[PDB]
């Protein structure tokens, strides 16, 4: 058989939930203040109408209907229309400053029938315990509401507050009663930085993905969940070769970089990583293909000034409309946030080539787990969209395991030689091509890079 | 008495090994756990297996989920539900206030005693004893205390489920670990770095022996609860080929058909090439080959294989090759096994290949991985299949090593102005092998393993 | 939701505009965070920046004290009291008034026609009462009528622990719309002031903690460092090095001199600051290792004269200790002195000293924040770093090394990295004397 | 000895307790549910009535006398017969679904009736639950110990705990049943439980301080292992299974010796293990193999290849191969097992392949404890012990008597292997690094 589920509209949740929220049942959304219990509730009712024309009811035991509307309107949600259309109904159960319980419970049951709603929200189920001191009576009344909503065949979602993030499901023993489905939101503080996370603890009779998943409440978008579990090892590959910007490196790769590829350029500082990047993006704009560049080290001025000395004209291509130097700081937001910005501008720009510089900048202010998840998540999409990607990783050991993902590993190192700090290049991997296995000496000028001959008496330096 | 505490088996996979036979018969057992630990599933499976295998009718007393819901919830598992209920095989007694606007032994004792008598049951489940408290204290404890005695006299192997607040803390809510102090089974679902892991444990069995500690399990759909007792886990001179003939000579004839081979090295060394040759060997002779990729897409695998001179679509069309392809983060290792064991059972392969294990190491803890490789190597051995595992050495510039029969090792080597490669068969049980580190060249023909280094 | 610029440096950045206008915000924090000060800044800046009358109420302190406590900041608050820009309703218990005190508060708002308002310690009320009926009176008019009156309110509240509940007496339950958390985290034997906006129901904000500091002549100075490289070369101080660095250092460049002790890193800072003062340019030396005494003779022995640089007002030695405070506290003094000095060049000797007195992030945060300020100010910045990762943050890198040759430790210099220029890629011998550095031939 | 102690008969307690339980006073045996309070308490009575002819009385406030008889059966004591013989008396103080003052009188009479020298009150903590008088209960409990003291009986008074490393016992029974306190623990560490026993205090007498390991074996019960393990050594030599290595050692290994075979992967450590074992079975001796890496199938293939039939040896009862996973149990539970098999097969030689496999599933602390325990046990039992360790090339060193070092080494243009005896306490040893080869006839050193 199959437990039926109702798509939420919060794309990503439907993947994690394997369809949606069990229909005709109550789902408990628990979270500490600031998580996103209210927003999550409207999207459930918003898409409910703006897709399946399923009427919904919002019972607010806290914030005023007027404020609710104002708060939610910034997400581009015209709910005042749905109200006038008779799709949505906001029931004001918030007490006024200037039988109360049992009366409101029935005044709610009126709205569920009047609008004949299938997607109800009881916002702040905890706020009813912080209002009716007869909690014993409240609990008994809430148990009835759940059974009533069940008999009425409504897919309910009742929000609940928590005191601690990694502590109890919810307060006021609200874990029980509404205990068929339990979704937990969190906002954990770690390293003076916050991380919104969503978890589905239990689905009675249904299946779901198990664990926390990063989410974000984006303005003019809403709750955007991005499951790395959804990532499917089903990317496409081709034998079509692009250019690197350096014809010599293209010969060393046996024609050039494959279009459907991820290239790693490893090396110490001052080796010439942010050079092969410029040539990479330059090679695109030259052929008319659109390029990108997410800098996490140098400003546009510096990037352009560095590039102007090498013969690459950025401002031209930037204005011509074949380049988009994003440039930001790794410490500004978080990896989960950065990933969204990258993914956001990609679809907009529709780039032929992407280029991170560096990944090490990002790794610094993260975890070994967080960095992995980021790297694993970002590489996949690029390969899914068939966008050629170059990634820069510094070697703090001047003279992570991202190489497992990358198809091409280009190593740039320094080589001391008779009072002369020379430079060496080698292609370590090409995945699907013949590459030159030779450690060639190269030199940088205002002309670019000149990959020369091997060191012959090459002191075993590389690797 | 002179009655050694008999252990009635429950069928549920692993528990009967962990419980040294099964649940103590003629007694109650506490299946405690926080929300979503799989107590309801555990309880039903106990009953279900009862009525099917041992033909012992069972009664299910619910104090939360309505009978109709329970039937629908346990449906996807593929167990018969209404088929059994509509035959006096199973009985779901409801004690959850069906309505409200109402207000003991009236809604207990006899109701269950009747059910046991009516359906002639030998197994019973009391779902959520903790629910009684929320609904209806010292009186409730008395009734529940008498129920354990009544059920003992009636002679029924009972399971009494309860809830917990914390995973690593008090055994059960409302000190039910006193009313049903005798047999305790703990189910836990621990956070563990944003990655939930289910586990099962028998804290105590009064009068009998049991496997101590936490054992992992999974609540799969078409199956139910499956516990993996890595503890419980407990013959050929036929030499098979590798794909590379000179590597076979390095092994002294080839690989044994009943063996696990490890291939370790950094990226770009040529582990995937050896995999494509390993499988090609099977497809050539007319054997079957299964590949589990966790790193490269089905396309890229084929592309890079075609460049080496190895058509897989030919073999995949022949039905001698199958490629899985799945990111490790898709599910957990506990579920990954279940799937691997499924396609092996179905495809009935000769050679297997997991490329790579190192990709699966990132979606688990050390303990979780070690338990995984033990389970996979065991299954592969039990199914009489040659196996090749691959691992990336964090050596760009163990456990499997101890389990694997052959350890092949790939490495980069600088040759003065050139970056070369080298193969070495570090170990091979029950054969002479070439103990030298040797240069090899990758080409559009394959792997030309050549002269040794010094 | 509209926002009203607070006027607090850095908050309007993190708050993405300001505080939800016409809505109350909760400034929760433990004693000694800066709740009382933050509240005054709001009412203050507003009045001055845009005549928006405000009423401060105090259930704890008394106005005569409050005025004097905020006098150092340089806010003529008496004038506001007379002209009727600011008010101070003393609801502090006299060494009842459930409706009385609040009714008095409502009147003042109507009288002065206040747009801003502050309730200093909404917690105190609970302590300075009897029944928790205060909850009603707080979720009453206090908030509701404030919304009806259309005033942006700040309800200050106390907390017990830094990383615990949002408030003491479940004050959040009432003021549950917008919340701001101030903290004094301690950790180590130093203390860290950080500000976080946990919730702006309806609007967005920069998520997480952000460093802030109460300076005696400014107040809360939140630093949201989360928020034009020229081609004019300057002399390094040593001519051979200038040639090695392709004519000299870019004015918009971060130079990193790296090496052991005895290599000659402080020789190259002395030369660096010297070149500025020579050509009438300001130079500020941040000393973490050495002292005004050690430096003076160290320079004199090399043949530089800070004596006349002190007379000319060209050189400026701060000279402090890394363990005086955390890294957050350090940058302030330099950030301030820079404005007072207008430094063409500036140096930090050393950074390894500061790196020892904090965690990786603390250093990282300092590194990034330090580079920016001067980078966004047009001034050449040299950095000394002892070698027992600003290698990727720095533009130019100089590597000094001891080389053991023939049982006679020699000295060697090399420019490893320089963005935008050709650098000399030879490892040159150098000598030290009473004149300075003598960069010679390579090995 | 100041105060008199009564031997409990439990294996190990009498050692750690320096005699037994202080006689004429009550002892508290506290622990979380499933620690083994009841079993411990019964073995106390059982050995009393049997070995020492001291009658015992069991007072149960939880489990039914009938159940106790059934639960305590597999251990193999005829408790039912001895209840009839007038030695044992299980007082049913268990509550009925539908006054402690009188209940105490019932227990008091039983002691005087049977002339009990030993008494067990099971779960005092229960009493506080069953009867919610609190103060009234505490008083009667204080009167119980007072009365029991006068009649000169040695009492065990059990109590439940919540947390393992938390309070001594619930309901502060500590205050009443002070004087002597024993704590049983069952700690989950790495998804693996650890049974421990500790004498926190003995007022008046000495005892071994700290936790000690124990187990509950189905056919024996509580078996405590005083890790504090008084020996015998001689110039009696024994074979290694390889004649050249015997000559390298100086006429074979010493008998009572711990040998270590360290080396890289594929050197030949398991080979030496297989020969070491054969060296016993081929020279009329018994061998134990604790395999923590290879399965049976793998151990056989290696043996059959090198020309050794372990099956015959096992059929003739000369060899025992355990085969275990390091992750199955904890290392403390692993030793207990090893000791258990030794005290059954009574092996002349013992081999563990390998210690490095055990190190994976244990902390440095735990590994040391294991290595120390195993070494000390083999030497007190006077058995010849070999151990293998995987070393980088592809602390037992200090404790071991012999160190054989296998290594990869190039020579005449060939990557070959070599052996080197590094240590031999009480003998010359060839201090030369000799190359060797492996074949179907085992090792060949040359
Ligand atoms: N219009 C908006 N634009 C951006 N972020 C918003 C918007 N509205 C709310 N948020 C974010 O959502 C968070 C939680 O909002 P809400 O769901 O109302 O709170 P809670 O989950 O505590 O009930 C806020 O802290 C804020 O960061
Ligand atoms: N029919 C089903 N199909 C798949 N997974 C199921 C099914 N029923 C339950 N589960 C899984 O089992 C988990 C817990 O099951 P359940 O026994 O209801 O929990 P508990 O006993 O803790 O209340 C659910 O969160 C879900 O992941
Ligand atoms: N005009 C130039 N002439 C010669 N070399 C230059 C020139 N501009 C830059 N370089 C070289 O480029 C190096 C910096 O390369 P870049 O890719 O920016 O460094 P990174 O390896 O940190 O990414 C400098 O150290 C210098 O050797
Ligand atoms: N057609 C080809 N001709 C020559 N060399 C190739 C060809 N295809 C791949 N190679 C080389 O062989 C290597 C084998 O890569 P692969 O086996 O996928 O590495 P790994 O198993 O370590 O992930 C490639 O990285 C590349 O250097
Ligand atoms: N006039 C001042 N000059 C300098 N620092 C001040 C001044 N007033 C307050 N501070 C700083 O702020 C702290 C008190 O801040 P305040 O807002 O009064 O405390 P609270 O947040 O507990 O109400 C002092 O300990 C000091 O660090
Ligand atoms: N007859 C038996 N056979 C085997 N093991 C037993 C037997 N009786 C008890 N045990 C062991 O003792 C444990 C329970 O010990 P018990 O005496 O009940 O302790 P407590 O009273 O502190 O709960 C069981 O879980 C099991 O490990
Ligand atoms: N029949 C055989 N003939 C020759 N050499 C063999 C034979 N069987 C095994 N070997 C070699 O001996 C090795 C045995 O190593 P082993 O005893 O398992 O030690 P380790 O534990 O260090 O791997 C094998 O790896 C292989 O190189
Ligand atoms: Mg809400
Ligand atoms: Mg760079
Ligand atoms: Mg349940
Ligand atoms: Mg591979
Ligand atoms: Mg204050
Ligand atoms: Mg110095
Ligand atoms: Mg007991
Ligand atoms: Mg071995």
């Amino acid at each position: 058989l199959a437990i039926e589920k109702l798509p939420t509209g919060i794309e990503g949740f439907d993947d994690i939930s394997h369809g949606g929220l069990p229909k005709g049942r109550t789902t408990l959304v628990a979270g500490t203040p600031g998580t996103g219990k209210t927003v999550f509730a409207m999207q459930f009712l918003y898409h409910g109408i703006k897709r399946f024309d399923e009427p919904g009811v919002f019972v607010t035991f806290e914030e005023s209907p007027d404020d609710i509307l104002r708060n939610m309107a910034s997400f581009g949600w015209d709910l005042q229309k749905l109200v006038e259309e008779g799709k949505l109904a906001i029931v004001d159960a918030s007490p006024d400053p200037e039988f109360d319980l049992s009366g409101l419970l029935a005044r709610i049951n009126h709205a569920i029938r009047k609008y004949k709603a299938k997607r109800v929200v009881i916002d702040s189920i905890t706020a009813i315990f912080q209002q009716f001191d007869d909690a014993s009576t409240v609990r008994r009344e809430l148990f009835r509401l759940v059974a009533r909503l069940k008999r009425m065949g409504v897919t309910t979602i009742m929000t609940a507050e928590r005191t601690e993030e990694y502590g109890p499901i919810a307060r006021y023993g609200v874990e029980e009663f509404v205990a068929d489905n339990v979704v937990i939101l969190r906002n954990v503080l770690e390293g003076e930085r916050r991380r919104r996370t969503i978890e589905i603890l239990k689905f009675r009779g249904t299946s779901h993905q198990k664990g926390e998943f990063p989410f974000t409440i984006t303005p003019g978008e809403g709750i955007s969940i991005f499951p790395l579990s959804a990532m499917r090892l089903k990317q496409r590959s081709s034998n079509v070769r692009v250019s690197s910007g350096v014809p010599e490196l293209d010969e060393m790769c046996g024609g050039g970089f494959f279009r459907d590829s991820i290239i790693l350029v490893s090396g110490a500082t001052g080796t010439g990583k942010t050079l092969l990047v410029t040539k990479f993006l330059e090679g695109a704009c030259r052929n008319g293909e659109r390029a990108l560049l997410f800098a996490f080290e140098e400003s546009r001025e510096q990037l352009l000034r560095n590039a102007t000395s090498w013969g690459i004209d950025f401002e031209e291509m930037e204005r011509d409309g074949r380049l988009k130097i994003v440039c930001a700081y790794p410490e500004s937001t978080g990896l989960e946030d950065h990933l969204i910005m990258i993914k956001e501008v990609i679809e907009e720009f529709k780039p032929d080539r992407i280029a991170i510089d560096s990944l090490s900048a990002l790794e610094r202010v993260a975890s070994d787990r967080g960095f992995r998840e980021f790297v694993i998540g970002l590489t996949s999409f690029i390969k899914q969209q068939e966008i050629t990607g170059l990634f820069t990783s510094t070697t703090p050991t001047f003279m992570s395991h991202i190489s497992t993902i990358t198809d091409t590993i280009i190593l740039l190192r320094y080589v001391e030689m008779r009072g002369e700090m020379s430079r060496a290049i080698n292609v370590l991997k090409m995945r699907g091509s013949w590459h030159d296995k030779e450690i060639r000496e190269f030199t940088i000028s205002g002309k670019g890079m000149h990959i020369g001959d091997p060191f012959r008496n090459f002191t075993r330096i590389l690797s």
